[PDB]
């Protein structure tokens, strides 16, 4: 039962809290489906406080508290909880002012960011110094440590790889309470374990993120299809490596619209005008389509005098290689930061309607390219038909060559695989249960069809499921690494890997 001086010091300084207000805030997440109250919440003011907790945890025999690192609690199924344990309120690391938590290098080649920092702030501190990270998430209010413990994907990942592929080095406090600086050169076994590591090996206090010169603007396009074969062939053409080298597109994503909610979902993009919506709805009726697909792509560009006309010509050449329905190219032109933060607006709009802090039974997965047409038929044209869709259905290809298989993040074996993100929002408890059963049905459809998919952002509750997730050989490596960095099995228990 005794406490080390540094641990008891945190209680004394009002950093380690047990009050109902502190525990309740760290007991819910974005998912809004599961909840688990912690025994205590840590609000650290420095990384020494994280060393204190973790050294205490490693030195104290029979220590009973599990420890989680709450980024912004964007988790869907309690991955950031420490049931009857200690939740770290990471955001407290950036409360002071001195020293700054985000530092762009003097050479403009990278950005050092605190593990707790949010990407929108990383973007602002980078843009002030004329640079910006190269690989994003669709939504910017997530933590560096949180996205890096998953993968971090968006429409730039086909050409720059996920966020985990754009990290030069990190400062990690292991489950032993040891401060370790790691990279591909120094303690690479920890660096690889942590990236896509689901917070199992230690906490990321600093990450060195690759940057590129900041473009000023984004020419933003949406291309419409009624044929899945043409839509997927075009997303693959736009993202294909040209014989290490890529095409002109800075970002490529896509979306599916089911016939039943077509006009409403197109209008809810925040992209199409009512005149654009009417034309697409009419197109669907002419082709007798039960689904409509849209490619979403950008072309990043600088403030140059000729830039605008050069972009028009470059975009026109790219579009001429494509097979979208003639006359169904829709363009917008925005400032680069506005494109990157396009989702914050959706968060604000939904929150005031009371439609943001609702259950999110999201289904996110990686589907091998060879089975995407089967997934489209069984899911978009099958299971989802005749349902009212509240949310987005995002589908886009990724290049495996840009993913490091030695890292923890699990991906399909094929060269090309699609990110498939089914972002359902629940409208009622009976709608929640219906949505949770529908997600089980989609996964069952994939299993019965022999689709070798990988989930993303999901936590498995069975050992056999986590072994199948990583793959048996890659699983043994994840175990070896757990035994090295968290032998007491306390870190991020909400993943249900070792807890
Ligand atoms: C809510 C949401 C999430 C989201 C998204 C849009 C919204 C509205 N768009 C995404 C996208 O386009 N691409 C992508 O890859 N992910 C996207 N997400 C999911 C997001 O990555 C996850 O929610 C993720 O967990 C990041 O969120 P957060 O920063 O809020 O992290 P957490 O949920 O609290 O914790 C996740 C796990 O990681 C461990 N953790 C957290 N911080 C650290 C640090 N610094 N070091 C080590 N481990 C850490 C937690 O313990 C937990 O297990
Ligand atoms: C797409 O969905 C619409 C409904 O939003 C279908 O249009 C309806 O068709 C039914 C039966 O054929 C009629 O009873 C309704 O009066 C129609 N309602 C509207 C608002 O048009 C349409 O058939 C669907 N198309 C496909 C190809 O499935
Ligand atoms: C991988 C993942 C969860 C992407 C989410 N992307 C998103 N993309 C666009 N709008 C959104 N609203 C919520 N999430 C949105
Ligand atoms: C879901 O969010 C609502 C609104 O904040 C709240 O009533 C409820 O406790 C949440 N449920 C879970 C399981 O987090
Ligand atoms: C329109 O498509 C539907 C559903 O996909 C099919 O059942 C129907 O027979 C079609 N109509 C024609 C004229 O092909």
């Amino acid at each position: 039962r005794p406490w080390p001086a540094s641990l008891a010091a945190l209680a004394l300084d009002g950093k380690l809290r047990t009050d109902s207000n502190a525990t309740a805030a760290a007991s819910t997440d974005f998912g809004n489906i599961t909840s688990a109250l912690p025994a205590a919440v840590l609000y650290p003011s420095s990384t020494a406080d994280l060393v204190a907790l973790l050294s205490a945890a490693n030195s104290t025999p029979g220590w009973p508290y599990t420890i989680a690192f709450r980024g912004r609690g964007h988790s869907l199924m309690g991955q950031a909880f420490a049931p009857g344990g200690v939740v770290v309120n990471m955001a407290s690391l950036g409360d002071a002012a001195a020293p700054p938590r985000i530092n762009v290098s003097a050479d403009g080649r990278y950005v050092d960011a605190g593990g707790e920092q949010v990407w929108i702030d990383v973007l602002r501190a980078s843009l002030a110094r004329g640079v910006a990270p190269r690989s994003w998430t669709d939504y910017l209010y997530l933590t560096v440590g949180g996205t890096l413990s998953n993968a971090g994907i968006s429409g730039q990942a086909f050409r720059h790889g996920p966020q985990i592929s754009n990290v030069l080095e990190m400062d990690v406090i292991t489950g032993h309470g040891e401060m370790v600086t790691c990279s591909k050169q120094l303690n690479a076994d920890l660096f690889d374990a942590v990236l896509g590591g689901l917070g199992q090996f230690g906490v990321i206090t600093r990450a060195r993120i690759a940057v590129e010169p900041a473009p000023a603007r984004a020419r933003w396009v949406r291309l419409v299809y009624t044929d899945f074969a043409a839509f997927s062939a075009d997303q693959e053409r736009l993202t294909a490596p040209r014989p290490a080298s890529f095409g002109p597109m800075s970002y490529v994503e896509g979306s599916v619209f089911v016939n039943q909610s077509l006009a409403t979902d197109l209008a809810n993009t925040g992209f199409f005008t009512d005149a654009d919506v009417a034309r697409i709805v009419a197109l669907a009726g002419e082709r007798n389509a039960t689904t409509v697909y849209s490619i979403e792509a950008t072309l990043n560009y600088d403030n140059a005098t000729a830039a605008a006309a050069a972009v028009d010509q470059e975009l026109a050449s790219v579009l001429g290689t494509l097979s979208y329905v003639e006359g169904f190219a829709f363009q917008r032109d925005v400032a680069y930061a506005a494109f990157l933060d396009r989702v914050h607006g959706e968060e604000v709009a939904l929150n005031k309607l009371g439609l943001w802090r609702v259950p999110h039974p999201w289904l996110n997965m990686f589907v091998p390219r060879s089975r995407i047409a089967d997934f489209d038929r069984g899911v978009f044209k099958g299971i989802l038909q005749g349902t009212d869709i509240v949310g987005q259905l995002i589908v886009y290809p990724l290049n495996k060559s840009m993913w490091d298989d030695g890292m923890s993040a699990a991906t399909p074996s094929e060269d090309v695989f699609y990110a498939v993100s089914l972002l359902f929002s629940s409208v009622a408890p009976n709608d929640l249960a219906r949505l949770q059963e529908q997600n089980r049905r989609i996964l069952r459809f994939c299993d019965l069809a022999g689709i070798q998919y990988k989930t993303y952002l999901a936590r498995h509750t069975d050992r056999s499921d986590w072994v199948r997730h990583f793959g048996a050989a890659k699983w043994n490596r994840f175990v070896e690494m757990k035994n090295k960095y968290d032998p007491k099995r306390l870190l991020s228990p909400g993943q249900d890997i070792f807890n």
